Parts: C-alpha cells; sequence; structure tokens
C-alpha cells in the first residue's frame, strides 16, 4: 500500500506519517508539504527512518512539495491534514475549503484514490473534497465524530473503571457542537452501560459537553491534538488496507440511507473496506437522536453552502 | 509471569503452551503431564522453542510430570487443561482429576487456577473447594468460548469483521446457556438496531453454538485453537491487570440475586487478582430466569461430584 | 491476500492455517485436503474461526478437497504441506504428491508455490519442474528451520533472548547442512568475539540441530509450531514486500560458483514476487566446499525423482 | 510497570509518553514537568488518552510537576528527557554544564524519594548518565542512558538503504560516546547475520562518509525539523520493554564501567550491556579489534574529561 500525507509538516501530519511508516502494510509513503516546509519534511523523513530502525519496521518514505501532485499516483489513500492555523468556524472554513478544494482537484487530475480528509471543519472539508475531486462518494471520507467517540470512550472507561478498549461507543453527526452521541450504542463489553452498575451516577451531559470542548482544551493546553487523531487515522487506513469491512463512523456523503438525507457529508455509521465507504449503514435511531442528527445535518449543510463555490 | 499448564500434552494444552510461550509477559512456562506422556511434552518444548525462534519471542519452558507438582511454585496462574474428553460420568471422572490437581497445587503454593476441564462450571467449583483458595483466584473458561462462537455466526450473517461484533453468553457452558442478545452489538450498536436483524436466525445460531463443540469433536476430534486463544485473552488480562469486564465461570456470593455456592459463567472484572468482582449486570427478564435455571442445573452437578 | 494450504489437515498444515488466518493481510484462506480428510478440514475452519474471534482477527476460510483445484485460483501463495511424514523412498513418494499438485495448480493459475514437503529441497525442485513456473515463484522452507533451531541452541548457551541470535544455515535441510559460523551473531556481534565462545559446543549443537526433527518425531510425532511460524514469516515477507534477506530452498542458476540446476537452501531476497534474487555471499572455502557437496547429493535425489 | 517521564513537555518526552502509554506492560505513567509546562502535559495526557482509545490500549496517566517528586515513587523506571534547548550559541561544555545541574538535581531528588532505574536521555548523554548515577548514589546497574544505540539505528538506516534490504535485517553496533568519538563496530555490522564485509558490494559502501553522516544526523534533524523525536522515543521504548519483560537482551547503552573492558572504570560510556529486569545486568566485554579498542579508549578519555568538567555542578 502507498499513502500520501499532504500536510505531513504539521502536528497531525507528522504523527500520522511516523505511525503510517511503521504500519507493516505501508510500503511507500509520500510526505507532501508546501515547498517552503519541505525541509521540515526532510527532517521528518530522517526521524521516521530512525524510528523504523527501532521498531523492526521498514518503509520507502518519499518527501516532495505540493507543486506537482503527480507524486501521489499509485497512492491508495491520500490523507489531507493540511489546514491553516486559526477567524470563526465559517471563516477558517473558507480558507481551508480553498486549500482542500485545490488539493482534491489536483489530486483527481493526477490519479484515482481515496481522499482521507482531516482538515477542519472536517464535514465541510470532506464535502468540499468530494465536490472538487468529482470522486465517487466511496472514495472521500473524513475523520469526524470518531475522534469524539474515542474521547467519549475514555470518559466512560475512567468512570466505570474498565480498560478503555472494553468501552465501545458511537457519536454521529457533525464533528462539532451539534454532535449526536448515541447512548444506545454505548457499551462496556457489549453490555449497554444503562444496564451496568452506577450508570445512574454517570454524569453523561457533563461528559458529552467535555467531549465537545476537548479539542479546544487541548489547543489551549498543549497547542493541538496530534496523537489521538493520528491513531484514529491509522485505524481507518488499516481497515482499508486489510479490507476489514468494519462498521466505523466517518464523515461521508449521504444519499438517502438515513431519512432520505442527501447532499451532505456528515458523521455516519459506515462499512469501511478496501473501497473506502462501501455503504452508509442506516442504524435505527431513537427519536431524540434522529432529531439531533437532522439538526446537525442542517447546520452542516448551511456551512457546506458557504464554501461550495470557494 | 510464570504459568504452569497441567495437561499440556492434550489438544488444548499444547496449543495453549505454544501461544503462552509466545506471550511477552510469559517468562517461565511449566508444562506438566502424566509421566506416561512426559515425552510428548519433551517434544512439545522443543517444537515451541523453534516457533519462538521464528516469532521474535523467548520463554523458559520447563517440562515435568504430575508426580512432583512443586514445579508449579511461583506460578502466577496454573491452567488445568487435563481431563478426559455419560455426562455425570465425565463430571465424576474429571472431578477426581481436577480435585486432586487442585489439592496438590494448594499444598505447593497459592496460585490462581484457570480450569479448562469440562464440565467447566463444575470442575471450577471442584477446584475451588479442593483448594480452599479465595474465590477470586479460581475461575474457568466457560461461556466465553460459546460467546466467541456466537460472535462468529453474527459476524458472518451481518458481513462484518468478527472483531466488530461483541456479544456475551452467561450461565452454563452447556445446553442451559443464557445468550444475551440484548448485549450483542456490532460497533457498539445493538444488532436489534441494525439492518437485516429481522432475518438473523437467532434461534438456529444459538443451537449451532450449543453443538459446535460436539461438531468439532465429530469433524476434527476436538476444539484446539479456539479454546487456546480464548485462554490467552484471560491470561493477558490478568498479567497486564487490564481490569476488563469478561465472562468466566466464577464463584457467586450473591452479587446476582443472592445466588451463592455456585461457579457459573458470569460477568466478572478480571485483573492481576483474577476475578476482582462479579459485576451484576441488569439482565432482562427471560435472561435472568434462564440464568437461575442454569444455576439450578449446575448446582445439581456440583452436588453430584461433591464427595469425589 | 489469498493463500491456499494444500495439506491443511496435517499437523503442520493445521498450525499454518490457524496462524495464516490470524495474519491481518490474509483475507482468504483456502484449506485443501484429500476427500478422506475433508471433514477434518471443516472442523479446522470452525476451530480457526473460534480463534479468530478470540484474536481480534478475521478471514474467509474455504474448505475443499483436492479433486478440483480451481478453488486455488486467485491465490498469491499456495503452501504445499501435503506429504508422507518421516530417505530416497520418501523422496519418491512425496515427489509424486508434490509433482501432481504442482501440475494441477499450474493448470489452474500462475501462483507462488511455498513447498514444505520433505525432502524440501528436492520437492521444491519437483514443484518447479512439474509446474513450469518461473524460478522466482517456487521456493521451500528448508535450512531456515535448522537455523531457527541453531538459534535456540545458541541463545540458550549464551543466556540471551532467542531473537537476539541470528544465524545462517545454507545447503540442504538435512545432513549436508552447511552451518555458517561466520554469520552466527548475537546482537549483530559475531559469536566468536563474544565471551565464552571457547566453551560453545558447536559440533555437538549442529549435530543436535540436524537430529532435532527426528527427536520431535520420536517424542511428539512431528514438528508443527516451529515450521508453521517460520512459514508465517516467509508469507509475511511476500505479503508486505519486506525484501528481507532470508534463507530458502531456491533454484540456483549460477549465482554461486556457477552452481545451477538445483533447488537448495540459499541466501535469497524474498519479496512480493517471491525469490527476487539469490545473493552470492562470500563463503569461506570450507563452507563453500560443504555447499558444493550438499548440492551434489541434492541433485542426486532430484534426479532419482525426475520422472516420478 | 510504572514509568515516570521527567521532561514529557518536550519533543522526546511527549513522544515517549505516547508510546509508553500504548505499551501493554505500562499500567501507570507519570508525566513530570516544570510548573510552567504543566498545561502542556495536561493536553498531553488527554491526547495520549484519545490515542489509547484508538489503539486498544489503556494506562493511568498522572500529570504532576517537578516540585514534589514523591509522585514518581513506585516507578520501575524514570526516563529523564529534561534538557535545555541547544541554542547555536552554546558549546558542548556549556550544554553539559547546564544539563548537569538539571540532571543532577533530578537525580538527587529522585533518590531522596525511592530506589528506581534512571533512564537518562539528556545530552551529553554519557556525561549526564554519569552525573545522575553519582548524584543519585544508586547502583550502577540502575542508571543508564540512550547513547550510541541511536547512532547505531541511524547507521542501520544508512546500511539498509544502501544494500536494498529491510531495515530490521541490518544489525550493527556503535560503542563509546554519543558524539564524535564514536566507535562504530564494523565487526558487529551484519545483514541477515552475514557480516557486511562478506556481502556483495561492500566494496562501494561509503562507510566513512556514512559515519560522518550518522555523527551529524542529529544536528541535521535539528536544522530541518527542530529536533528528533520518534527515533529516540522508539529506541527508549525498546529499552523499557527489555527491562519490563526481562528479555536479557544484548543491547548497547551508556553504562558505568567497573573494569569489564581493560580495567576501564569510573565512566558511563556506550558499551554492550545485557539488559533485563534489573537494568544493566552485565557489561559484556566483547572482543574489540585493536583499532576499535584504541578508539574506545580515546572515547573514554574524552568522556572522563567532560565528566570532570561537570563534576561539581
Ligand atoms: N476533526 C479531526 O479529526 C481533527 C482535525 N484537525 C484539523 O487538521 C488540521 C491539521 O492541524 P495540525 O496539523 O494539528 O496543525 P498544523 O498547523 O501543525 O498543520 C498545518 C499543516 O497544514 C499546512 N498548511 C497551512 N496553511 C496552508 C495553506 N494555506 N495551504 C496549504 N497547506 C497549508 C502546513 O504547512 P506549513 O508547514 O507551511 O504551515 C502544515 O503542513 C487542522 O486543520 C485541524 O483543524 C485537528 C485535529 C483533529
Ligand atoms: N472449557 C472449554 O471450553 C473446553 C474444555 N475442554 C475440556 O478440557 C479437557 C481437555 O480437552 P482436550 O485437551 O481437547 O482433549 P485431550 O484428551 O487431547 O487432552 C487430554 C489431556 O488431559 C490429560 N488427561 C487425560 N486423562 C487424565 C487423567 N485421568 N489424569 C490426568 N490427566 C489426564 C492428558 O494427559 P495424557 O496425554 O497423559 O492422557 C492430556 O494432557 C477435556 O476435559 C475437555 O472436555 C475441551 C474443549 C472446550
Ligand atoms: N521442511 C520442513 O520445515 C518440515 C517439513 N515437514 C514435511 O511436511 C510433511 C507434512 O508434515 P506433517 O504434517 O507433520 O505430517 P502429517 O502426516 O501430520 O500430515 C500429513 C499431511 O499430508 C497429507 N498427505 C499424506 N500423504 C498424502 C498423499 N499421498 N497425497 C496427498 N496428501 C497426502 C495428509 O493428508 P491426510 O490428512 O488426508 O492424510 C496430511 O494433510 C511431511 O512430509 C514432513 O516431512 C515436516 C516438518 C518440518
Ligand atoms: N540521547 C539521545 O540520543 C538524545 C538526547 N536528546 C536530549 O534529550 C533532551 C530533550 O530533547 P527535546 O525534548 O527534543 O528538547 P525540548 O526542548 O523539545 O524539550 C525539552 C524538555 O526539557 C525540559 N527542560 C528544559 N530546561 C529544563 C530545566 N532547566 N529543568 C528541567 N526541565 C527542563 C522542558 O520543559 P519546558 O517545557 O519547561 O522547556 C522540556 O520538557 C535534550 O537534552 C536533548 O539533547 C534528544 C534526542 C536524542
Ligand atoms: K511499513
Ligand atoms: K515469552
Ligand atoms: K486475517
Ligand atoms: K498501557
Amino acid at each position: 500500500m502507498k499513502v500520501s500525507v499532504i500536510g505531513a509538516s504539521g502536528r497531525i501530519g507528522s504523527a500520522v506519517s511516523f505511525l503510517l511508516a511503521k504500519e507493516p502494510y505501508i510500503k511507500d509513503l509520500v510526505l507532501i508539504s508546501r515547498e517552503k516546509s519541505l525541509n521540515k519534511l526532510k527532517g521528518l523523513k530522517m526521524d521516521i527512518y530512525d524510528a523504523l530502525a527501532g521498531t523492526r519496521s521498514d518503509a520507502n518514505i518519499e518527501v516532495h512539495s505540493d507543486k506537482d501532485l503527480s507524486v501521489v499516483d499509485g497512492s491508495d489513500i491520500v490523507i489531507i491534514t493540511a489546514g491553516v492555523p486559526r477567524m470563526s468556524r465559517l471563516d477558517l472554513a473558507k480558507i481551508n475549503a480553498k486549500i482542500v478544494g485545490n488539493y482534491a482537484r489536483e489530486i483527481a487530475k493526477v490519479c484515482d484514490t481515496k481522499l482521507f480528509i482531516i482538515t477542519n471543519p472536517v464535514d465541510v472539508m470532506t464535502y468540499k473534497a468530494l465536490i472538487e475531486s468529482n470522486y465517487e462518494r466511496n472514495q472521500v471520507f473524513g475523520l469526524g465524530t470518531h475522534l469524539d467517540s474515542l474521547r467519549f470512550k475514555v470518559a466512560i472507561a475512567k468512570f466505570f473503571g474498565v480498560h478503555i478498549d472494553d468501552v465501545r461507543t458511537r457519536i454521529i453527526g457533525e464533528h462539532g457542537d451539534t454532535m449526536v452521541p448515541l447512548l444506545s450504542a454505548t457499551s462496556i463489553g457489549g453490555i449497554p452501560i444503562n444496564r451496568l452498575p452506577n450508570f445512574e451516577n454517570f454524569p453523561y451531559e457533563e461528559v458529552i459537553d467535555d467531549v465537545k470542548n476537548k479539542g479546544k482544551k487541548i489547543i489551549k493546553l498543549k497547542g493541538g491534538s496530534e496523537f489521538g487523531p493520528a491513531s484514529a487515522i491509522i485505524n481507518i487506513v488499516r481497515c482499508i488496507a486489510n479490507d476489514e469491512k468494519r462498521l466505523l463512523t466517518l464523515s461521508a456523503y449521504l444519499d438517502g440511507e438515513i431519512d432520505g438525507i442527501r447532499d451532505v457529508c456528515i458523521g455516519v455509521p459506515v462499512k469501511v473496506g478496501k473501497n473506502g465507504i462501501e455503504e452508509v449503514v442506516p442504524i435505527k435511531l431513537e427519536d431524540d437522536e434522529f432529531e439531533a442528527f437532522r439538526h446537525s445535518v442542517e447546520v452542516v449543510k448551511e456551512y457546506c453552502e458557504e464554501v461550495k463555490d470557494i
């Protein structure tokens, strides 16, 4: 497999590149940056190679500028982590829709691939990448409410005193304040947490608000999330690599699977495999959660229109 | 961690010895068998060693007989996979086997006993009584194996990676299972809230699970790799103190409806101290009743093999 | 990746199937046996599925007899473990088995043939000829396993992790082995330079490495976990195009001292396309002479089975 | 296992915390920082936790400051990545004097709390490891640094990218100082176990150029990206794994010598060390060639001079 990370010079880009080179199935890895940042990537290449030596891993890392994206040909996934530093949730959306749109257009002129969008707003940037690439919807997806579901997993596991991996929850909709945390998909060991001791003392609304404000807290404290997002990305790349056909949650295009909702890219239950988003699974939603998903689809559609012509 | 396997010459025993030797935490593995089978273990130690050479692993594998169980001293866990393949007959014969091994082990050291011998929910109770060990240290691999088989059948009907399925079965490792369809979820999403669940043949699936052990015994001769890997998950949770909610044959002292004096498959939080608590999950109505029925039948068998 | 295991009902074939399904790249695994063992395979498929559920792995296992080998088409690799277990007579018996299998596999598709049947060098040669496959596509697990056994012996005498040891044995998987002390290392450090090499019983250890197969057969009934894990390493090298310098039974076409028309254990670069290169390392005169003798006997046995 | 990373707010420290949290044997991870960097660690703990949610891992990350180091009590290892940024206007002696006080104060206060292993990453790593062993008054088997091992992995990268081989198939050793007095052991350099002198095309290996590159690779990574993080962090994890699972592996680390090599004593320098549950369990005295052994004597002499220069800091 060959994966090209556009934005490898950044925080998430560099972490994703190192974790990706370690991945056994990743043979070739193309690190793409703006020409000015290319030296930062040279030092990433060296650093990653050193880690590969101390990880019993190997990869052909390959550092290029963004000038000619023909270096991404043969790549099965092009992870776009490139984003301007932040200026509202709409303003950065116009700047980053410019960036992601140009990257998707040029990538599509060069080859056919799966575009993994990490730039924020991730649902709007995934929609912009799909629009400008003219790629089929199975090929363009963004890491969205999955990172939120991982932060939720942490909160639940720490409260219930279990290995973080034993918790498995799902949050759909916008990677933002209009999240739709599915408490019916929240379980420790496959057992719904409502049926577990002390769920009555679980501060769910506090925990969900904290989950919503965790990205901001990490920006304010360290300067931005890097390892959490990067690990979440390696999961998706591994699913695509080994055709694992897994029910995951990704920002993908809806075309009537869930309540006839179309013309948007939002967090949805999807079956990921070698062909990207193979199907948007229409999981049965409670009435209150389905309403919240409709609302997040409304806000995301408004934002998507504000950058459709960018 | 030092783990001793009693019955390593068997199907499950040899598979579990190879897998445990590969585990990084396992530093000392003590294989044990009847003297008449000790040579089969001497070969096993060799073959596993070569496997360790080709898996980047290392382990100090000692091979001994069951005549001096002092070799199990220092064993964090002792996995008893020893036993012969009439139900009350297998419970009585394997109860002599497991009870003797537990008594002798308890005279050597204070370890945790992982009973794999069948009837597992009864051999686990026999091990606990004949050891006098604290309840938290004796546990058995019961409904967990059945839950992995159910996991397979679901993951194939719904066309997902098996590991995206996560289910749970409680009660007896036997025809009185209590499968928790309310605790069956793909991606955390209950199957009841998933497309095509209507056409999921739950009843056929659970019946095939009930007899999958007998069908492997008929086709291959006995479950070897499935049971072994299931053992390694428990050994890992104990070694790394993962404090995970699993399902094991464990002693009940009233955590679930005052049910006591029974070792049965239950939700248990497992860590460095074996069974750390019997978590009383809120069961459904039909489920809790099939669980009291499984506790009833299992208590019958435990009585039938108490004077053994 | 799709791999077919021809001979999966066997001891080695079953361990190889369980480990191959557990691998993340193996998406399809086609287990093939004679009709008389097809049921044994359908319980292996079940048993492995149960392990895959307990190993967070998944795969699509397909069980078929050897009657119609069209079930192997699409395989990147076909691992032939089918073979009468254990001299020249065994070569003839298994040359018929391997020759017919390679003939019918080559009539079904073009694939890589990983040959485990013994005499592995001779059987790899017979597979190459009877399939008319390219020489980069046919290879066997030969002296690599001897090197892993030498690895165990060295690591134990020197008190180091088994994986810290790295040695090379070339030539035949047998009594014409050519152990290369010049390549035996610990941490990359040649063992001669290490402390206490003067006390290492090299000749006794190599004699033991040669007879280790015979001893595992006498004590347990045949090697399975060692050879299976070794096979996994080779399959993984192909599946990830690791381009690792390994030792495998491969066809020589003059890379080493103009030695040709033989499939013998040699240093090769394994990758996506199989034997990408036979690397002619600098062998001492003594080692090279032993390699020439080994090649001689292997060619004698290869001629004795040239029409079988 | 409980590992305390002092200096986790940095590049090496944060990378190492993330990897250690993922390690299955790490149950407690204590991240320590200056009081002005504690927020940078509370963001780190969160980020790593999210990573542990997406890596099927779990750990109890506790975030404290360097004021009270009674928080590291119970640690099997304390990895000190604390160090000053090497500004261009800083000599070797200047950074040695600056980081000798940092490492010495941390060693003294960590010893006042408990008895643990001190994994020194701060450069000059040999001199800092020596200062930490001295000011901790610990057993010499318990204090050890990451030195020529990283230079060895970089040599491995340069070898495996020249010979067209997987990186892990190359195994080489560099002993001596994590610096210009390095002693690369071409005797201990191999591919698949085959010494590389016995390999096709060793004639054209630019070994001397390669070694000068491996000697300046850290400086180049600093110039380009700002400092290595993943290389040293992964190497650190390898050492922690050998200690935790008692693998008894022959590694190369900065360790104290008490005569194992030609009566060379009173120096923490890069040497072959069998690492296990008890840190440096033996300094293995491998048979170095004459030129190699002279170069090692030289590296020891220079490192002893650096140590005398920071003996009273
Ligand atoms: N929803 C999710 O899952 C998450 C999404 N994110 C998003 O991912 C992005 C990456 O953030 P992060 O990497 O942490 O921060 P960085 O700012 O460190 O990454 C910025 C990267 O984007 C590149 N870049 C900046 N401006 C432009 C431009 N005008 N044109 C092209 N490339 C440009 C930078 O190159 P240079 O080196 O020249 O600056 C650098 O490669 C952010 O947009 C962030 O919002 C963040 C966390 C989680
Ligand atoms: N808990 C679970 O989910 C499962 C448990 N099992 C149970 O575990 C046991 C092992 O099954 P399996 O290994 O597959 O079958 P095997 O018969 O292949 O293994 C038998 C093993 O038990 C030992 N053994 C047999 N009889 C005695 C005896 N009288 N005293 C002491 N040791 C003895 C044997 O030693 P020797 O070779 O010397 O006879 C050998 O080690 C069975 O009781 C089986 O029912 C099996 C599968 C599922
Ligand atoms: N070089 C290596 O690394 C090693 C290679 N080996 C070799 O591999 C072979 C298998 O070893 P092992 O599995 O332990 O032996 P087993 O006897 O345990 O299994 C034999 C397997 O070979 C198949 N087989 C036997 N005879 C025939 C035949 N006439 N036609 C087709 N298939 C046949 C069997 O099918 P069925 O089940 O129907 O009988 C079964 O699949 C042996 O030849 C052995 O020498 C073994 C160890 C080390
Ligand atoms: N042994 C090897 O091969 C390698 C060694 N290193 C060495 O390890 C150290 C860390 O490198 P790196 O993390 O990349 O550099 P950074 O500057 O990125 O991080 C420096 C770290 O050291 C801490 N620190 C700085 N000054 C002091 C002080 N006076 N007292 C206590 N803590 C302090 C910082 O905390 P704050 O946030 O307050 O600044 C921060 O945690 C350096 O000394 C470097 O030379 C690095 C790589 C390889
Ligand atoms: K890789
Ligand atoms: K081990
Ligand atoms: K698989
Ligand atoms: K951990």
